């Protein structure tokens, strides 16, 4: 019945998220069809384009530059006479106007680009000059202090006929070219790297799965209801409660709301302005359900035999805020030490997102090896910091690793007492 | 005796056992030559095999394509001319009939395969037309856009005069050639791939071991004999429990009887179906084996003491099974925000195996420092997200490290208590 | 007040560690333009420079020499006429005197080098003679007996303009480029490296952020005259205690006066003789801002709710010096056998840092399925020995995984005491 | 006194260590310039050879047979022309007599080693007919059926004059060249392999540190007369316990007995018959310091403040015993499980060393996320098969997993019981 509807909210949350996990499968696929576009054009302009090496994607020589503009200069000459694919490149201008390339060929640098680094002197008026080249579907060069960026901005439709083995029309696909050799850095170093979109749109010679989804959406609509109606009801017993953990009779209503808000932002109405959004939405719906896990439990614990283990959550956590308070302090302090210590020799101490990724190290048995080993080795400097640097790692394993057990047992023998009163 | 009935079972069960161990490593090293060749060819036809290289072994040139065609096509003409080996290639027909090769060279692709994706229409009457070429043992073109995928089928016969060494007569072993080029995904890249099958057969001109083995069948059926009159007889005690955890008395007989069912079938009576059924039936024999190993450990307590850890194991199944319930629920909600969050950047949540894959992540440390670390260096996007990933990856990490040594150890501090009660 | 002072100590130390992170950003960025110049630089004169091929960075040839010795040669030649950038080679003598190369082209090797090892015999008189070729900004070969080291001594100044991105006037930074080929090994197998350093100075033609920081040092300044009364009143307290954990009412406001005295040195005054010092002095600023952490949870405890788990440390360091005194010994012990047997087969032990580093094997998932797997897999030898590598492995990953439990959780179940004591 | 002797044997089986230290680092960095030689002359003779590539290291091409045959012919042609070092290459006749090549080229291949695996039948006079080519310092071709393996045998002196930089008279080394081309595979896959052997000798024209380490041994008989006596006396002891752990009052100074033989093995007795026998006596001196860690603990415990820690030991192992082998047979029962499952997928499960690996992977974090996440992408067949995978796996990470926290502390929460006992 009602505590039905809750099992049917359980099922019909875990049904919208089952047509989430299958339309998060049909993004998939796509997003398959997406990467293999995505691979197989940094193979196919990539004239050079090696596994991994677009890490390394940067020039040395100038004519090492040069040389590449030309490669890909004859890869959009003969594109149609070399494809073992169709593109489509029509008209296709951009970024700026005027008017049409489809390959715009556009390149920044600073307009007083003065500089002579042995005068110890430079005259940036360094409004970057841009200048850029169209080039009909059917030579030059540039000064090497004088440069910002450069740019080959072409577009190429392709259709989707793959998707006749989805069952499905071929859509129409416009992948946007851009090429980017960026010499932003001026150190002679200049990574080249080329960034493509992809136009989905249908055939032009122009949804009964669809019709399911809306009503996935609308009954979530009902259960929101519910759980509105659920949220009145607990909120007259409040007010019964204020005028005379299991934590989630509400709240747990409103973030399931929270995740239903924002998957019917996916479906329809922020459905226009697709992908973040979307994606966001569908985090927002990833804590409905895990909830939707963790909240049927409760219910068909059915008091899960007294629910014993239920009942052994709860005064723990009055002082586990203040533990992990703790944990995080020392753990702070740890992560400072290695933001004084990281940047001599490392780069797993890189940042602190790299302080938190030996964090990792710590507690997991992946990180450890590999680094307390190899940073021992020494990269390292100035044999005092080689001592450093092991008497650093070295200390930083095992504080925790001691009190670490002690305090999850420290709140375990802690569990033993809440179960020497709870064993009873 | 009958205790000694049950330690010869054990005893030979694992000496059945032992001799599926011998049988293993017989077909392991049978699987050596057959990975060795397998090795061989891939390196041996392989226009460019590289290791590793399988995995982008796509072709991107149209001249590409039709040149590895070639390749192969010299591979074929000259193979006797160039080997390190003698293949032996008679008329070998297929995959249809008409006639032989040995290298049928076939090719799908759809018969009305129009198409004009810059026409945003296309007229499949996609019948795959085949197209053969039979080549007998001593040039032409297709339509990038016309064809489906392309075959060669061959076939090698070859003599195993390594088993000379092994002090057998050579077997014959016919090596069986499909060589498939796909281009189903018709998104440009085209995955080559060579497949290979093996006839071994005796040698032409042309078992103390296989008598041992039947022998060891029919004990196994002794044995089981045995399980059944223990079956009964535990069945006469039920029938006067009825009508007046040791817990494998007689479902152990059964396990056992089990595995001997599959194992028997694995000898004779299936072992003419064979490859993957004898699998099979070895696999239930490893769980007979297990078994053996644990009942026999049982009996060899000869009450193990008293059996104090024996009698360790019961209670808490009681309420183990609702709490790896439990353990479940949230981890079935956390792999349903890896689910939600994993599409965006990752390949380790890419399917439900891969959320799986991640919960190796969570309790072994060698996910831990690879995937929130280098999540959180963000292939990434949205930097909202680049948030979230951390924001989900660390509280994913830490919820059950927490809890999970509170769970064996409330569980285990259960374990005090009857030990509590049981210390005494 | 007084403790509103601490907690504005704790806030202060942890605002010149904001500083501190501030500048360890900088310094980090100015270090990630002077790794990009070190990579760039490693590609550029690296005539072979492949990615990890430094390790691998010896010559066979000899003609495998001279030849890389003619391409930096050409290197040195038409560097402005190859270059990405611009460099500036002026004069630069070195390293003995007399006069400029700018790339001095030098090479050790013994005087009487006289050598015969089919004739078991030689003369050193070793002394080395060092040949020196100075070369002027617009071919000889050496004895492969003969030479000791060959010395390739440049240098080239060139101007940080991408400090124009970051809002800076460039600076005029001069690489020195020490380039060596290194066959005191002389077995044949000679490495190459190659050595440059940065002159870092001002352009020629030519500080709010540095007066914030100098305020963090001034303030420093006060709270440590803050730390130094407070150790007098502690002092004053001591006193009354002498003639009458928390363990760091004192003793942090020392070595916060520790950190903050090398802080301090890090600014100006052994902030003349740069590098080391500094990273030294940021390394005691690590200590003092853990301290910050750790102490300022004292504070903000406010007695943390009677502080029960900070009562939780005292008594177990009492017996987990000696504890830990024990855990020490027995892996002293297995640090013996590790120098014992790592020698025949293995890098990871390969010196007292690498039995360190099978140490983090030890309680880290990561070491284990590597080593243990890998080293029964048998680079190996003299199967007695290959029975001991595991026999002395596997032996090794037990006892340690065990009592270690047990001994975190000896006294963690002396926690418990503790906490039975200590839970009323 | 005697306990100082005690100390002393501590320190001097500790002395005799750190001298076994010493000589494991000579012996180490002579072993650097053996590997060093190694790597050396892989590269060396090695036509062809890649890092990682001796795995590779097998021909296929005929002509990619003959032709490296005479890439090493030409290496011994002109290795005095071409070397970066100084090779000795005297007539050096092996590996059969007469006379001296120095390289022997010698080749194996069966008498009537008659053969046709067209014709399902041979004629194996597979008596092997090695033809051996003998080529003084200063063309022909073999059947491809009718090989068994091809040898390469030289030698080569060379003067050790790096030791001139370790202060010694450089040493006479001669590099004895097995290259070995192997096809008793006969699979048209011949790996290529080169065994190298040094036979240091001293110079021809031609010991404080010996004095010392002899010193070590005759102390070390002092001290195991120091320990015979001890075991006499308790062995008086023993006789008035019979006519009227600590646990290694006697044994310790026995296993410190065979440490000491074994090492005085290694200087001078079994010191010349050298290699694995010095490493068998180093390896029981392991045990021996070890020992000499564990009892100085137990010395200066000095009670140990009464030794509860070490009072923690003891009656755990007599229930660990059969605990041990409970854990054991379980895993051996899950080793039984990997045995029959490892074969059709897998190399980490291919022998019983890899079914000790995936043990490795089972407690360690390490094997998880790698093997349960591979093998669950499955490499794979037979799609019951994909489903048991993952159904083993998983299965057999969570048993022991869960259980093993509760074994370490069922005897951990047996050792809160003796200390439960024992805390009083």
């Amino acid at each position: 019945r009602k505590p039905c509807k809750l099992m049917l909210q359980v099922v019909k949350i875990l049904v919208v998220t089952v047509q989430l996990i299958l339309f998060g499968l049909s993004n998939q696929l796509v997003v398959t069809f997406r990467e293999e576009n995505t691979i197989a054009f940094r193979h196919l302009f990539l004239l050079g384009y090696s596994d991994g090496s677009d890490d390394t994607f940067a020039a040395y020589t100038q004519e090492q530059l040069y040389q590449a503009i030309f490669y890909a200069v004859d890869q959009y000459l003969i594109l149609p006479e070399i494809s073992l694919g169709r593109y489509a490149y029509v008209r296709g201008g951009g970024g700026p106007w005027a008017n049409g390339s489809a390959l715009a060929l556009c390149q920044r640098y600073y307009h007083r680009g003065h500089v002579d680094p042995a005068n110890d002197t430079f005259d940036i008026d360094p409004r970057v000059v841009t200048d850029c080249i169209q080039v009909d579907p059917p030579n030059l060069t540039l000064k090497f202090h004088k440069l910002i960026n450069v740019t080959i901005h072409f577009q190429l439709k392709t259709i989707n006929l793959q998707s006749l083995i989805n069952n499905e029309i071929p859509d129409c696909y416009t992948f946007s070219i851009l090429i980017t050799f960026d010499n932003k850095a001026h150190s002679g170093r200049i990574p080249i790297r080329l960034e493509t979109k992809t136009h989905i749109q249908e055939c032009k010679h122009p949804s009964f799965r669809l019709l399911f989804d809306v009503v996935v959406i609308l009954t979530c609509s009902l259960s929101f209801l519910l759980c509105a109606r659920s949220l009145l009801r607990g909120f007259l017993l409040q007010n019964e409660f204020v005028v005379f953990f299991v934590n989630g009779w509400y709240i747990l209503l409103v973030t399931s709301d929270v995740l239903t808000i924002s998957g019917t932002v996916m479906k329809i109405g922020i459905e226009a302005k697709n992908l973040a959004s979307y994606d966001v939405c569908s985090i927002l719906l990833g804590t409905s359900t895990l909830l939707v896990w963790v909240g049927v439990i409760r219910y068909l614990t059915f008091f899960h035999k007294y629910n014993i283990l239920i009942a052994t959550l709860r005064v723990a956590l009055p002082s586990v805020m203040r533990f992990c308070c703790c944990v995080a302090v020392i753990y702070l302090g740890y992560c400072f030490c290695g933001w004084i210590v990281l940047g001599p020799y490392h780069v797993k101490f890189r940042s602190l997102s790299m302080v938190s990724e030996c964090l990792f190290s710590l507690i997991n048995g992946d990180d450890m090896f590999v680094t307390f080993a190899a940073m021992q080795a020494q990269q390292g400097h100035s044999s005092l910091v080689w001592l450093f640097s092991q008497l650093y790692l070295y200390s930083f394993i095992s504080l925790f690793i001691y009190m670490v057990l002690s305090l999850f047992i420290a709140l375990i023998t802690g569990a033993y007492d809440t179960i020497k009163h709870p064993g009873g």
